[PDB]
């Protein structure tokens, strides 16, 4: 859980431990839930919604792209703004702030100019924990209640050249992302080093064991989304009756239409030791894979490969889509956090090249029973004949709120171009 003060503080990086740290930043620790400011990898990984990349050189930069001069700007004035921009940024997102650090000593020096520190408080207004505090008033607000607060109260920090690095932060960085151009500024090394951190705790797998509290509509989203998967690829089956279903990034080997008369094999990078009896290990890439799955059809449902085969269904999230759920992430790629953390490549429509968009439709093979009606897009007995049931109609309105809900969340669909609903109409 806590990283103990008495931890030795690797100092190679600085132009020890965490306890004297403390001491040189210029913070009196007094004499006894605030037992260090550092906290561990595993606890900033939880906290990853409360990430801001941090850096001086004085010149502060933020990996929000913000940065402050100090004489310039006199300190009360940047320290106002400092409370303002992290207070804009994180108070949907998260409870608390991490500074994330490539630490070289003058960005610890200069927190005791815009930090306070000591027990944890609640807010004056609210039941959440104080974030900010106000000389003027001497009393502390959460990042929602901090207009006018001066300091930023508790926060918390990492230094990822404790992660063990040879060279210097833009060496690292340039390894993993063509995206981030090193300026002399100090925001470009705030996100640079953010950057990194986000390499190294999410690009390389999810880590299923760590879940995220709900902050917006991840429940109906993932209902919407679970509900589209099944219509879809329901519907693929059914039309083309492909004999065997390639699920390629299924880790836990649950198939999405159970009750499907089709060979269901299962592939993940990391399956779920607990299912991975059902599931081969595979890393998929177009360069190694082309020719192979040339049978069936391929789902990549959230599956974000660099290019998909012409025998594919496909979910991919758009990366560009502004969203509380939707963190900045390495290479142009972004953190997607509902549930659990999702590294996302950047969206690229070349990994599209052998597919189409896959058009709107509703199919229902369920019985009837009983504002009309009329649409082409309405695959039901009941529309072949002349009036839609109520049932059908009511089935049709909700799968169109679930689509929509899908899109706006920023989820897009391709098929295989022989994919067509007039094979659908022949099921009738
Ligand atoms: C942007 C983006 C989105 C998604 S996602 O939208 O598919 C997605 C997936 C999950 C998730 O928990 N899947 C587990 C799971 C599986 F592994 C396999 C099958 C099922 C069936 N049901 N379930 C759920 C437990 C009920 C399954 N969650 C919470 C979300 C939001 C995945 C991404 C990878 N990179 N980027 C990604
Ligand atoms: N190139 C690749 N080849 C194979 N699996 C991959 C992959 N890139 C990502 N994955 C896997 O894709 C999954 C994405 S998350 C789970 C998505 C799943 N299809 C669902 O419906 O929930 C992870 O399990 C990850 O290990
Ligand atoms: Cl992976
Ligand atoms: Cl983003
Ligand atoms: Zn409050
Ligand atoms: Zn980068
Ligand atoms: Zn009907």
């Amino acid at each position: 859980t806590h990283l103990s003060v008495d931890t030795k503080f690797k100092t190679e990086g600085l132009c020890m431990t965490y306890r004297r740290l403390i001491s040189m930043m210029g913070f009196k620790m007094n004499y006894q839930g605030y037992p260090n400011m550092f906290i561990t990898r595993e606890e900033a990984i939880r906290h990853v919604r409360a990430w801001i990349g941090f850096a001086v050189a004085l010149q502060l930069g933020f990996s929000t792209g913000v940065n402050l001069v100090a004489v310039g700007l006199p300190w009360n004035v940047v320290r106002i703004k400092i409370v303002q921009m992290l207070s804009d940024t994180l108070k949907n997102l998260s409870d608390r702030v991490v500074f994330v650090l490539w630490a070289h000593g003058f960005e610890l020096t200069s927190m005791k100019y815009f930090v306070k520190i000591g027990p944890e408080r609640t807010c004056c207004l609210c039941d959440r924990r104080a974030t900010c505090f106000s000389t003027a008033s001497d009393t502390y607000a959460c990042w929602h209640h901090s207009i006018g607060f001066d300091y930023v109260y508790n926060p918390f920090m990492i230094d990822v050249q404790q992660w063990g690095f040879t060279g210097n932060l833009q060496s690292n960085h340039d390894l993993y992302c063509q995206v981030h151009g090193n300026a002399h500024v100090a925001s470009c090394d705030a996100i640079m080093t953010r950057c990194l951190a986000v390499h190294e705790c999410f690009v390389k797998r999810v880590d299923w064991t760590i879940e995220y509290p709900i902050i917006g509509d991840e429940l109906k989203i993932n209902a919407a989304c679970r509900k589209v998967q099944h219509m879809v690829v329901k519907a693929a089956l059914l039309a083309d009756k492909f004999p065997v279903l390639h699920d390629i990034g299924n880790p836990k080997a649950i198939k999405c239409v159970p009750q499907a008369d089709v060979e269901w094999k299962f592939y993940d990078a990391q399956p779920c030791s607990d299912k991975a009896y059902k599931i081969e290990e595979l890393f998929y890439s177009y360069a190694t894979h082309s020719d192979k799955f040339t049978d069936g059809v391929c789902l990549f449902w959230n599956c974000n490969v660099d290019r998909y085969p012409a025998n594919s269904i496909v979910c991919r999230f758009d990366t560009r889509v502004l969203s509380n759920l939707n963190l900045p992430g390495c290479d142009g790629g972004s953190l997607y956090v509902n549930k659990h953390a999702f590294h996302t490549p950047a969206f690229d429509k070349s990994a599209f090249v052998n597919l189409k968009q896959l058009p709107f439709f509703y199919y229902s093979d369920s019985p009837c029973e009983s504002v009309p009606l009329k649409s082409a897009t309405c695959i039901t007995r009941c529309n072949l004949g002349g009036a839609v049931c109520r049932h059908h109609a009511n089935e049709y309105r909700l799968y169109l709120d679930a689509y929509n809900m899908m899109i706006s969340a920023g989820f897009s669909l391709w098929v295989y171009k022989q994919f067509d609903t007039y094979n659908l109409w022949n099921t009738f």
